[PDB]
């Protein structure tokens, strides 16, 4: 008599457990991570409100701190990156989650509420796990009594991370955290190669479009554009590169990307004229990466070649200025995630125009939206972190310091190298690599210890 | 965990402090974590279905996380009805780890957990490797269990008495499975034989009776690695020790090293008379301790004549080198302590309890530094320990239960580890004490005739 969660369909648990039996094969760290401590049951009283998006992934996220001894209570991160026969599972097995696959903006954030609030009551948690800071973000502004109980954060992304450093500098968060995002093992893995196997996997999946021989313009040149750019550039398409980080540019540049702007000279004024007409008239597909605001503008999205494809892969939707065409352009719903954007103009289209473009997944994540985003073997890497992270949080047990205690413990950190190490290994086994080990000598040669860590913290890989 | 019930220690609410006390042993064990964060990531003992016996002290408890950190599983018991220490059974339990061991067993309680360990369920374990020390568990599995030993790969066996068991199964063709001899590596006989006795001997009798020890008259039977090391345990605390002897090469040893070699019988002849015991060389003797691995080095001729309130004991391997059978059928026993009994020589039936004619006997017979303390300290069985781990990786490797007849007949022995590995366990302790081992230069070694890698001796040489 489970009633406690909200997915589309009850009955896709079965082909979710399936799925999910595979993925644990897929995630040799994280299911290292459960069989050592699951005896051992660290997370025990642990209450966990967790909001990320609910795939196969996360389902086995989900079942690792329940098999450490957690409780939780899940919500996704985004309205369309749900995978309904995960969020099925999940809630077959007994655990509350609240999340389907193309939410409304109301929907998502009474998601959410349904994770803190049981039975009309806040729920007793003391643990957070999120991706992208909209649940942190809920907690400080709408229920800051229950930080009080809190022991930590453990955040998922890049964007988020932005978010707790500014609270941070602002002295405006309550509780400490764990950047998840910046182990080697999450961003150098997660951010980079995932973005590299599920762009194209996305792209194809809502179009069929070959991308071979046909132009591209990639807005960002951080871990996300770097894989993105590859993903595209490995099925032979011609990519160009923008960037406001010099560093990023001559990366692109020396990684064989031409670096243009959208902008005569990098110049962004808001003026039509700013535009480089020419360049954005033969590009073929634009992808923005940069988790800033409006880096593919209502000028470039009027000046782009017919027919070209849009769509976005950092965090948020802003990136684009979907607005814009929400209020002068008319769209037709090829098919979920897949609209056709006529700039003829807003009140009805001509079937048969020619002048549209391809927004994909409304502009939200594409690799999560239109497709399935990273596959289970790069998650295993960030969702072992997110376990560490966990139980590092909960066992230090910030909530139950007096309040002198808790000001000098308030901070964002990251996990130490070690325990990346460790990740990485188990990553490495599943692929059948063999590390190497040093001999005593060879470890002395180069300052290490033979079990590592064997690069300074400010190794940059 | 959860529904684990599959042990037998005295009180499981011991297990925080013998964690406790793990955490600092592995401080202290520099060797064996080093072998356990080496081996870590390759699990070499993968597959590993370890019986153990050996006695469950905390330092023990750091070598069977080592094991099951490289892979093993393990069912394990003491061997010795008194070595174990309970804080240190209770954190391997409440790890999830099949013990069965207390402190103060009675003979049937120390059979029935090496059963225990044997079986799973009340059918055979599927066991593939044997950890012993003494060979009490080998025997079983021969004599009682034999169709075990057609899956097990291997036996690690850690002390001298049990090495000797093995070569005479060896001899006699009755061993069934090869053998590593822990015990003959330098960094456990010349470590924990000699300087082992040497820290724990005379904390024993200090925990035991808190007798002044400096200026008192010792007897030490034996001159071997634990005669050596037990003589000093009670030569630096001011005894005057005496030591006997069958072995002339270790009899000189003790004069050179500055003690009296003295025999309990005229002339070294023990005709099992009273005659023939050296009454005037007993009637002095403050304390006697045994170190043989012999039977009935302490008779009942000398017990007879020994000095009133001598102390008695024994840190060889099993308690028949004292003939306290004698002194069960003899004399009354009063118990001042657990493992401290004063034996009163008046008789069988009572005793005054002022009576002054009595001997005090510890840990009624049994190894006396594990008995009466905690034997050997954690940096000392560090050495003996990662030899363990080491002889476990290459008998489990070498699959002698896989191979077939021919090549089971050329690997059906009883073997040390290679030197190379000796010196790299003693180079960890070495290190651990902040030690600096010089480098040879190219020259010199070519000088010796070595590498500047070492093996630095000929396998002749007795160090
Ligand atoms: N979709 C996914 O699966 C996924 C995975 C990881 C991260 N993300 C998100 O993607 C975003 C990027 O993450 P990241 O790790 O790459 O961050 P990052 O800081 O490494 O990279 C962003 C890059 O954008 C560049 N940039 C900023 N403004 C720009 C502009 N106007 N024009 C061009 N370039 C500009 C920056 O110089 C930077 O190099 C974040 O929102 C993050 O949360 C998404
Ligand atoms: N209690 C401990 O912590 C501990 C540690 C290591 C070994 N042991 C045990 O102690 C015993 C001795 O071990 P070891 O390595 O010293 O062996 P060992 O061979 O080096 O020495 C035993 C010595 O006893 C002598 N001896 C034999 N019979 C004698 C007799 N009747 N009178 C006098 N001397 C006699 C022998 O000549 C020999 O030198 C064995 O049972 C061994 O397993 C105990
Ligand atoms: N498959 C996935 N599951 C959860 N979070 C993700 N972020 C990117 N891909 C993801
Ligand atoms: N402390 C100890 N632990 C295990 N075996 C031992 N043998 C002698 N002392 C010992
Ligand atoms: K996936
Ligand atoms: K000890």
């Amino acid at each position: 008599g489970f009633t406690d969660y909200k997915v589309a369909d009850i009955t896709l648990a079965a082909w979710g457990r399936r799925e999910l039996i595979i993925a644990e094969s897929e995630m040799p760290a994280l299911m290292g991570l459960r069989r050592k401590y699951a005896g051992q049951q660290p997370l025990k009283g642990a209450k966990i409100l967790g909001c990320i998006h609910m795939t196969i992934q996360t389902g086995v996220l989900i079942e690792t701190l329940v098999a450490l001894g957690a409780e939780v209570r899940w919500s996704s991160c985004n309205i369309f990156s749900t995978q309904d026969q995960a969020a099925a599972a999940i809630a077959a097995a007994g655990i509350p989650v609240f999340a389907w696959k193309g939410e409304t903006e109301e929907e998502y954030e009474w998601c959410i509420e349904q994770t803190i609030l049981k039975d009309g009551q806040p729920w007793d948690a003391n643990m957070v796990l999120d991706d992208g800071g909209d649940l942190t973000e809920i907690l400080h502004k709408k229920y800051p009594q229950m930080l009080e109980r809190i022991h930590g954060i453990t955040e998922e992304t890049t964007t988020g991370v932005h978010r707790l450093l500014d609270m941070l500098k602002n002295g405006t968060l309550k509780v400490p955290a764990i950047n998840v995002n910046d182990s080697v093992t999450k961003s150098k893995n997660d951010n980079k190669y995932g973005c590299r196997h599920s762009l194209n996997d996305a792209i194809k999946r809502g179009t069929d479009h070959l991308l071979s021989g046909k132009q591209a313009l990639v807005i960002g040149y951080g871990d996300v554009g770097k894989g993105s750019s590859q993903s595209l550039r490995q099925e032979g398409m011609i990519v160009k590169v923008a960037e406001v980080d010099p560093i990023c540019a001559m990366q692109a540049c020396m990684d064989g990307f031409e670096v243009v702007s959208p902008y005569k000279n990098g110049i962004n004024d808001g003026t039509e004229a700013s535009i480089d007409a020419a360049l954005l008239g033969k590009i073929d597909l634009i992808v923005t990466t940069t988790g800033n605001v409006n880096v593919c503008d209502a000028n470039m999205l009027k000046a782009l070649k017919k027919r070209a494809v849009v769509c976005n892969i950092g965090h948020f939707d802003n990136e684009i200025d979907t607005a814009f065409m929400r209020k002068n352009w008319a769209w037709e719903e090829v098919k979920p995630q897949v609209h056709k954007i006529h700039r003829t103009g807003k009140d009805g289209f001509d079937a048969h125009n020619d002048d549209y473009l391809i927004l994909l997944a409304e502009g939200r994540l594409v690799n999560l939206g239109n497709a399935t985003g990273h596959p289970s073997r790069i998650m295993d890497g960030s969702f072992a972190n997110q376990v560490l992270a966990q139980i590092h949080l909960f066992e230090q047990k910030y909530a139950d310091l007096p309040a002198a205690e808790k000001a000098k413990r308030l901070s964002v950190e990251v996990l130490p190298k070690k325990l990346d190490e460790e990740v990485a290994l188990e990553m490495v086994k599943g692929f059948g690599g063999v590390v190497t080990q040093l001999t005593p000598k060879q470890a002395e040669y180069i300052g290490v210890s033979v079990e590592g860590p064997f690069k300074p913290d400010t190794y940059r890989y």
